């Protein structure tokens, strides 16, 4: 199998302008020989919004709208799956989501579950929890962001059967690129961070869209500042089985009863 | 406020010439201003048993025994706290366990929760839980070893009020020193590995000893090889405080209720 990130730069308020950049790169992709593609946080709306009000504006419903239509098609066309974050309106409330689409169509969305900073402002808390979504070929876990920065995110989608942690971000802590590996090696999962680059009314993302092995190697790295796409190959019997050594398990060995508390 | 680490190479079965290596370098990290000083897991018997019974022989009790006698003597000399390894013989059991002394006298102690390979041989599993020690002008945690493995046990002692999580380590992978700073970044919490070096029955132990804080920067790091003391200044503002930003608390912000499920 081989995985991929998108690393773009969104416009902000522009959703056809980055349907027409993200089609470009996911095409890219495909060529490449990837079977799951991941884009950033937000790509169809941009992230620094300076009133909910813009972003309410233009933001679609999931599955119905146009951004899952569109990568629906996209799908379709190029025999990707795809895991792409976007702006999702739901009746008079705003999520900071990830759609998961397939060929067949739509797989399902995941809600953002620890907002970040001004996010508060114009999101509200993501409330489906942290879910697998199974591909057949592999079970593919889905955070946004900020979740990183919870150990527990990664975790629960590892306890939950994840081979990959799919990852939609517009990073700009320098933090996550040397933390991800961590995660993909105290949870034994690969890990597919989909960064954003650019500069956006001020905010400057900071690229470094990267693919991590359970074993934390780096498989793919991207600059600071450019639109790629990274594909790494990866093995899917070095993360269902959670053997450390031949005595230890990393699942077997976690003791429930003496965490958080 | 100083903390410290003892990076030292424990002699297999020889508490004697250990006690001894320990009090010239707990002394040497009590001159260089440290107030709390941590020693490596094991550090009066060793590490590579191949007998239960050749462990069990000189194994001591806490606290009345002869390696937190010889602790407190240290310390009640020193003026400094120290958290130190242990082996522990507790009636006819034995248990992993680290001691925290005081020039008062013995404060309490921690079993490792998370036995590695071989030592589930030798020892019974943790069972007092994930401890937090108040000392007055700081909270010192304390886990050992491959409990770093696991994000709930720095987790569990930064939930607890822990400013320093204590973790004596006897490292033989690679990943710990690459790790740490990330368990300290995600709890906003210092932490100080004191790791042992040399080759015992063939066994080669990594030192690597470090502190690292709150903000993911290593303030001290030992050689592979060498024993030594390593000393750094800790402000316990910048972890008493879970602020990353004006909006953002990082325990405020953790959502349980989506962890593990
Ligand atoms: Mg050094």
């Amino acid at each position: 199998v081989k995985v991929a990130y998108v690393q773009m730069n969104p416009q902000i308020l522009e959703p056809d302008k980055n349907y027409s950049k993200a089609e470009k790169l996911i095409k890219e992709a495909s060529k490449q020989g990837a079977q799951l593609v991941v884009l950033p946080e937000l790509f169809d709306t941009g992230y620094n919004f300076e009133t909910r009000e813009e972003v309410f504006e233009i933001a679609q419903k999931i599955p119905e709208g146009e951004t899952t239509t569109f990568l629906m098609d996209v799908a379709r066309d190029t025999g990707v799956y795809i895991v792409a974050g976007t702006a999702e309106k739901d009746g008079d409330v705003l999520y900071n989501s990830a759609v998961v689409v397939g060929p067949r169509g739509f797989i399902g969305k995941y809600r953002k579950i620890h907002l970040f900073y001004r996010e508060k402002f114009f999101f509200e808390p993501g409330d489906l929890g942290f879910r697998v979504f199974d591909l057949g070929f592999m079970k593919v876990g889905v955070m946004i962001c900020f979740d990183w920065f919870f150990p527990e995110s990664a975790r629960t989608l590892a306890l939950k059967g994840a081979d990959v942690i799919a990852h939609p971000a517009n990073l700009v802590m320098p933090y996550a690129p040397r933390a991800m590996p961590i995660r993909a090696l105290e949870n034994k999962v690969y890990t597919v961070t989909a960064d954003r680059v650019g500069e956006e009314r001020g905010l400057k993302f900071i690229g470094k869209s990267l693919i991590a092995s359970p074993k934390a190697e780096v498989l793919s790295m991207a600059s600071e500042t450019e639109e790629e796409v990274g594909v790494a190959e990866i093995d899917l019997s070095l993360v269902r089985n959670k053997r450390i050594n031949d005595l230890n398990d990393i699942f077997k060995d976690r003791r429930e009863e003496y965490y958080f508390r």
